[PDB]
């Protein structure tokens, strides 16, 4: 009789964090981030990290747990997630792992003493996701993405080749700061990189079994999700 757990994956910008918070208000959950970039402190705007205020009312595990000068392996995620899941479970809370880093989920499922319900969200038309990706990136620039990266760029202990700087978009802003690119080239290439990420995520997901999809444009995802729980043998 393995305790319950929820997986909420999908491409970047699909609306995973949004739905997770919604679900966090419907059931006793423990939000656990599954994102290789959100682990880094000081990388909030460019990574679409939930605001300080939102995190206060929707605490996430595995967020701001590492300095940008540090590395983080899928193996460390593995141990960290298992720890967070056991801790949440002992409290009666349902582990809700939400994120788009597929290698992490993979590491957990393979390398799980839980009855896992797997959800995935994305638009039916990929063109819709691309438009959002482009617009969200432009918003990041307005919210201070460049100044955010300037602070990293100014650290002598950081360089463009580090795992943290590989977070999509950061390398482009970094090169801009090095004066290698124009503002336009930085924007376009940053959007391309993110679109490339979404493509890699769809490839992981398309061959992913036991997934219950949902539409990013749907407005009744909350009730739709709460209903699936029973299907995979889970009494909520
Ligand atoms: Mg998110």
């Amino acid at each position: 009789s393995l305790p319950p757990a929820i997986f909420l994956m999908g491409p970047t910008a699909a609306g995973k964090t949004d739905l997770a918070m919604a679900l966090a208000d419907a059931l006793p959950c423990e939000l656990i981030s599954v994102d290789s970039a959100l682990i880094y402190r000081g990388m909030d705007i460019g990574t679409a990290k939930p605001s300080r205020e939102l995190l206060a009312r929707y605490p996430h595990r595995l967020i701001d747990i590492r300095d940008p000068a540090e590395s983080y392996s899928a193996a460390e995620f593995r141990a960290d997630a298992l720890a967070a899941m056991a801790k949440a479970t002992a409290r009666g809370r349902i582990p809700l792992l939400v994120g788009g880093t597929m290698l992490y989920y993979k590491a957990l499922l393979e390398g799980l003493p839980y009855t896992v319900a797997q959800l995935a969200i994305a638009p039916e038309q990929r063109q819709v996701l691309h438009a959002r990706i482009a617009q969200r990136f432009r918003q990041m620039l307005e919210q201070g993405f460049i100044a955010e990266v300037e602070a990293l760029h100014a650290r002598s202990d950081l360089h463009a080749g580090l795992p943290s700087i590989r977070a999509v978009g950061y390398r482009q802003v970094w090169d801009y700061l090095d004066g290698k690119l124009s503002y336009a080239e930085m924007t376009e290439r940053g959007i391309i990189a993110t679109r490339q990420l979404a493509k890699r995520q769809f490839t992981w997901l398309r061959s992913w079994s036991h997934l219950h999809w949902m539409d990013s444009l749907a407005g009744d995802n909350l009730p739709r999700a709460l209903r699936y729980l029973k299907t995979v043998s889970i009494l909520a």
